[PDB]
């Protein structure tokens, strides 16, 4: 039977330790994949860590340059979630230097991008199987989530993106049935920068918090119903979630235009709770240490600053980097509702260390009923290794 | 359908091997975790062996300064029971620093507890998913059984402990149905010290040995109705079962106040055999060294010496440690009735070897109708190793 | 049930991505087997990648002169596509260091040929196990096609070889039930030479595009119908597709005769598009590097060289070696027709590179309904190793 | 439901190749046990190999003085056939030094023999758990087949033997339901010598060909019905088929006593066909060194010396040892009779080799329909390895 994501988001209150899989403490010895992009994704039964390879092993001389974005020995590939992305327990998803992934109810569907930039080929797959293809339609670096893609009874929708990096490109969403493509829709937005959305079931429509990597120092939002009829704009919230971004006080908030003279950015996710909105950003307001979630009164819906709730998953002294979104289904935790889970990804080497290399380890977290103490569950590993 | 734990004990005389993993001789070279706190728990189809890894390998830089107890890179994990947790074949069950698991029938229920020391956070798992949380509720070191805990008809028990580490503190029993907590009770302990209990079911009702690390050197008992009625006190029996304890002529026993001024304790367990009692203990009264089990006539009602039986695991010129409970449901052994069986972990290197780190093996035992030879299976590495 | 491949197969465009396991790169510190003659086929629920293990593994002395053909530690073995021929998710097929294998719709059946050059022995297996047994009918090296085999409702079909390397050998057809040999057929081709067919089911019939060893550039071709009955000889198409071969203008085509006179050759495949050709072929027209696949309008049944379409796959400064056929079976496309797929092994040390061994990693492509942009999905792995 | 072994023996000309692991090979880089008596045994659905680890790892410290026989360290453990006993997929069956499985169709039963010479313990385990035991009857080495059990309809019998190494011991059998025994049986072999017997269902009884370590170079043979009335004796064939052996000329032939008067032993098979004998034997007369099996006419019923067929599997220059039976179920083979098939034991290092340790790789063959040509598929190890 097809999987149901039309239910609501629990609303939560603070977030519990899910997993970690100490992927680079293991990786000194153990034989694991130099990655990046790590992200989480669940089945009726089980929940997965979906990874892009850089078709090396950590230690090891072909883990050098693995700093570079997109190479042809990038792959997919997955763990049960928790699980390091070793190559013993990681199955083949596909070949991607920038993915997305998800489960419908009857079999997992992937999407897989390689190719050359100016004309880049996404590969959909369905039950490990490649179904169907979306070729570049910008020819400029066509790419997409790296963090779970959505199904709401049994068809899947995403958000990819072509064109420049720093300037207008252009942001489709996509539809599909059983790895089969059956819709699409152009988004309008000029003047707006929309990439790497974290998204998620809500009451039956779909939610992503997706990066700007033009100017804005909020986040673009997007609400997809199944019609393709979206909605789009920023994260009202008056608080900056970005990075870099300039200080809380020294922010003004739209949910329409973008905020901020800062270029760059980071993947990150934020939940809307009912009115309220769980954002996530890493602590260093320029660089990538740290991670803390907050809950801002109204801050989904209009640009308040009130943070209700804190909550510190990685200290300041600590190396993190990107986080997204997925939901547990009600098939996988027994509530009336979907529960919010969000994950961080934790970049470690080059540029900032080092080492020859560059790769990231996670920590995954999820919604409860109360409050959870701060603390900080970093990547913990020492470096230089011994190759470097 | 939920998995049955109402039946008697077996009455066994004596116990022959289940397992033996051999980590750390195999460590040496293959990929193992450096881990601690080993424990055991059976489903209906299969026992599996729990443990808290260190987040890093044997013989590696990582495993440096693996004595200490509480780190944020530390995760319990799954194996099938005599497989060593090697990278490869280990689930991911939680992040944890203190812990234990169980099997209700239908799926894994596992308790987490990991955070910092002042506001500790217990995650329960239900089908390997977060569904429930308890925080800290005395503030330090929130921790509970390191063995498995206990599901009687699809509700789940076991027992936790916050507080110091050698005076009052204080003792919670929890009850939940699917991951989900249903029920608590504070339990009555004034002037007495539970921690580490080792439980099993026993007709149709919870009962555990547990350790004080205050001043007794017998172990505390905890009897545990489903209603969370219980009655707690010591094994009665006249002989010290903790380590370090004094003499066994040099001992005073009682079931209700605790005996011996030696401080500290070990892990320990005790199986109710109609009015005996089955206790194990390391050979040695002061060191971690040997380990044996003896059949004291009518010691778990009266505060007898009379031992019938006795058998050796390890010898006294090896090292062991922490040993724990757990029961093979009748849907494994066919027997009608709950076969007792238990574990023992055999820790190596650090405090007393000359390694950087610290770690350990297991030997499962089990219950048969027949008394066994004594040996001493123990965990046999060469140490120091490479790393080190 | 029993598994169709009655269906049509797909008029395809282009070719997309399937995989790629990054073996030797991965290899360079992971435990990954020295092999070579990889090859895909696919079950109603997945897709594995045989090969032929050299006994050993990667970085490891006995990898040195792995360059040779037939070993006694020679086996074949099994992943799930995409997963590298490591160790630890390797099955066990057969002893073989000529091979097959394909899937019925119930169990997989494996032909495993070993033994000494003068009387080889196959040995069939299904569902892991041996079933049945041809041995060499001529006493020169029996040998067969090193890609999958087809299965057409329950009976298996495919082709074999025995006698000299560069002159008349002879050729068989080979029909079995649930790895029970219950047919078989002499085929008639003086003057002709058959080598390691790339076949796939057709219209309901098996069409192989085979190796000519002895002097034709262009490639054997063998339409199998199921009561053994075929018709042979060569590919129409006006544009010779073995290696070495001569220049596209300077060649004649022939569905009859061999042309070109250069010995040789190196495996190969082709696909009938209605009358159409989807045709591969190393880019170089004398070295084993490079890749790439043309359609060539009526180049099936009509001499033509007319290049409709054309990809390239792995570019001309990069090695490569066979490739090979298979197809989805409707139960894993949802295709109402075979989505053509192939693979191309890239071989790599010995004899060109300055190793003491040889193997090879792989990827895999399939029918996609649009025109796929060129690029290089290359082996990646940088030579030597430590071991050399 | 239950299995049936009721069938008779396929009537079999010559042996096919099953598998071969190259765990020595592999070994020399890849993480596998230290092993020696490895053996075979079918479920319905797959074939495994059991196998004693030293709980140790090739190319590891801690495989030094891995001679020795019986150290507290040695398990029992099981992979799919074919494959290595690499850590990572071998399952754990039980503690041993001395083993033997099957079995019943619905579970597999395992017994595994530990502890103290003087006082060994066999631990029955069924469906991977501890169900029944026996205790040393005799106080001498407690020990068994080393090679697969056998089961006829739901009840495993097996042999095992107490006692002297070298002068009269004493013979049990064992018959078992789900672990649990039902009964057993003295031998009563006055004069003679039955160890580490080589069993397989045939007419719906069971029948083994055992070892001699006293004074016979031929081999015992014990032909067992259910009720547990056996008889016993030795392979009527006038070829001696232990190891070491004198000529074949020089050798007199006897159903009833045991001849020639060397010492010592090698395990060893025979499988009845009928009224003839299909033998197995190291080629070598004195040295564990190459294999070979002879179809004997009417070998097994009278004292012949005919000769039909010879077979040879590893040459003189090649190691070998242990060789052993068992058969494939109908539910696997699809055959009318119980296909006889064999594996050989072919061990390397200590004694015979400059190498701190001692272990073996196996080859298993099977009974087809047909003359399989000779060869020798040998360990094929570099020696020493890099700890030596
Ligand atoms: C800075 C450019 C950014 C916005 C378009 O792209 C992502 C930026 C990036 C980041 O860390 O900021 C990650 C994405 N990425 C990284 C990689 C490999 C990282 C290996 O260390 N592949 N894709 C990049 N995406 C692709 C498709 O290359
Ligand atoms: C000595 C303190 C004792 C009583 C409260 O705690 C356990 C003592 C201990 C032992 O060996 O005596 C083990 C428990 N522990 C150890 C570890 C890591 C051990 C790494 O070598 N994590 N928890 C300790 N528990 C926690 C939650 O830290
Ligand atoms: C050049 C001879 C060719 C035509 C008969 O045989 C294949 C040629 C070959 C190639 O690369 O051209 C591959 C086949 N082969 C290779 C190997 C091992 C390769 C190890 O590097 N086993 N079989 C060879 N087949 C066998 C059964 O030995
Ligand atoms: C020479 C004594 C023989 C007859 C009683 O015993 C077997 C002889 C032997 C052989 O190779 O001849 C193998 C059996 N064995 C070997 C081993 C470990 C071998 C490690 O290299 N464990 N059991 C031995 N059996 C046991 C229970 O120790
Ligand atoms: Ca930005
Ligand atoms: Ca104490
Ligand atoms: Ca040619
Ligand atoms: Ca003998």
């Amino acid at each position: 039977t097809y999987m149901n994501n039309t239910e609501a988001i629990c609303d939560v209150k603070g977030f519990a330790p899910f997993s970690k899989d100490n992927g680079i403490r293991i990786g000194s010895r153990g034989h694991i994949f130099v990655i990046r992009e790590p992200f989480v994704s669940c089945s009726p039964i089980e929940c997965r860590t979906f990874f892009l390879t850089q078709g090396s092993l950590l230690n090891d001389k072909h883990s050098n340059g693995t700093v570079k974005d997109r190479s042809p020995f990038r792959t997919l590939m997955s763990v049960k979630v928790g699980q390091s992305p070793n190559v013993y327990q990681a199955r083949f998803e596909a070949v991607a230097w920038s993915a997305t992934a998800c489960h419908d109810g009857k079999k997992w569907m992937t999407v897989g991008v390689t190719g050359p930039d100016s004309k880049a080929v996404a590969v959909i797959h369905y039950g490990g199987v490649p179904t169907d293809v979306i070729n570049s339609w910008a020819g400029d670096i066509l790419r997409t989530q790296e963090s779970s893609c959505t199904c709401i009874q049994g068809d899947c929708y995403w958000v990819m993106t072509d064109g420049p990096a720093n300037r207008q490109a252009q942001y489709r969403i996509y539809k599909a049935n059983q790895g089969r493509i059956i819709g699409q829709a152009d988004i309008s937005f000029n003047g707006g920068h929309i990439e790497e959305c974290s998204c998620y079931p809500n009451d039956g429509k779909v939610e992503c918090v997706c990066r700007d990597n033009w100017t804005g120092t909020n986040r673009p939002v997007l609400v997809i119903s199944p019609d393709l009829s979206y909605r789009v704009g920023y994260l009202c919230a008056g608080i900056p979630s970005d990075t870099p971004r300039g200080e809380d006080a020294q922010f003004t908030g739209s949910c329409t235009s973008p905020m901020g003279n800062q270029g760059y950015g980071v993947k990150g996710f934020g939940f809307r709770q009912g009115t309220d909105v769980w954002m996530g950003r890493t602590i260093s307001r320029t660089s990538r240490s740290g991670f803390e979630i907050l809950r801002i009164k109204n801050g989904w819906t209009q640009t308040s600053k009130e943070q209700v709730r804190k909550q510190v998953v990685v200290d300041n002294l600590n190396w993190s980097g990107y986080s997204g979104s997925f939901t547990l289904p009600v098939e996988l935790s027994g509530k009336d509702c979907l529960v919010p889970c969000f994950w961080v990804e934790m970049i470690r080497g080059k540029p900032e260390e080092k080492t020859i290399w560059t790769s990231s380890s996670s920590i995954v977290m999820c919604g409860v009923d109360y409050e959870i103490a701060d603390w900080s569950w970093h990547d913990g590993a020492i470096l230089p290794f011994d190759i470097d």
